[PDB]
């Protein structure tokens, strides 16, 4: 009777933590994944704001020679009517 | 001690649901992984092709104030 339920037993305990591994394989997959794609997707959000930062600039830097531009261009039109 | 084979049959029944949703939760993951770094990817590729033609309409404008100083230049020196 000890020797029958302790066999019965073994055999259940042996599935239960053959299916016990598959959880933590899956378990430790799932937070490797979360860990790389959350680290990739902070990496390319940082990556777009510096590059919106840098067409900021760089549209500054226009508006700044479309300025100059038009100082040179009114100092022609000014000093062509005295030549 | 039937007892505690009652109880490794109903984990091997709460296991297997464990087991279900653990499948399907990589699945999801890693599809919306895939398409929000596609969507990130088409956003930053987009600002750089704006950047790029920025710097090329800023280039465009030097040459045109070099054009337009020296004309200055050569109006003011005959005039």
């Amino acid at each position: 009777c000890q020797e029958q339920l302790k066999e019965v037993n073994k055999t259940c305990e042996a599935l239960l933590f053959k299916l016990g591994e598959k959880v933590k394989t899956l378990e430790m997959e799932v937070a490797k994944e979360k860990a790389v794609c959350s680290k990739d997707k902070e990496s390319l959000l940082a990556g777009k704001r510096q590059t919106e930062e840098q067409l900021e600039a760089c549209g500054k830097a226009r508006e700044r020679q479309q300025q100059e531009q038009q100082v040179t261009e009114e100092n022609l039109r000014k000093v062509q009517s005295l030549c």
